């Protein structure tokens, strides 16, 4: 019953800072505009000890297995290449990105009947909320 509260499939509903968050992460104009624009929806799955999150847009389909703790090699909708942890911490599922020497991280976190994501890099941080389908 890891993860129980995130399981579901939700969708985005706002968005602040997204783009200058992109810019920090080093993400280029037409990416930036594209992905900006996308509304996607988060699949959250548990099997066993296997999370999955698939991200699906207009922008770009994606999807991620994972074990908490155990490291992944990740190619982002914007085509990074990263190595990534995801960790739950006080019930925020923590999502450490690394590549080219520089780090971002992704929290998701359950508040009232949303899924709130946070997105930081360096001083720079986007909030977006996701409601269930
Ligand atoms: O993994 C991410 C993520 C997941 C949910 C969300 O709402 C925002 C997010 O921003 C990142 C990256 C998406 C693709 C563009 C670069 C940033």
């Amino acid at each position: 019953h890891m993860c129980d509260a995130f399981v579901g499939t939700w969708k985005l509903v706002s968005s602040e800072n997204f783009d200058d968050y992109m810019k920090e992460v080093g993400v280029g104009f037409a990416t930036r505009k594209v992905a900006g624009m996308a509304k996607p929806n988060m699949i959250i799955s548990v099997n066993g000890d296997v999370i999955t999150i698939k991200s699906e847009s207009t922008f770009k389909n994606t999807e991620i297995s994972f074990i908490l703790g155990q490291e992944f090699d990740e190619v982002t909708a914007d085509d990074r290449k990263v190595k990534s942890t995801i960790t739950l911490d006080g019930g925020v599922l923590v999502h450490v990105q690394k590549w080219d020497g520089k780090s971002t991280t992704i929290k998701r976190k359950r508040e009232d009947d949303k899924l709130v994501v946070e997105c930081v890099m360096k001083g720079v941080t986007s909030t977006r909320v996701y409601e269930r389908a």
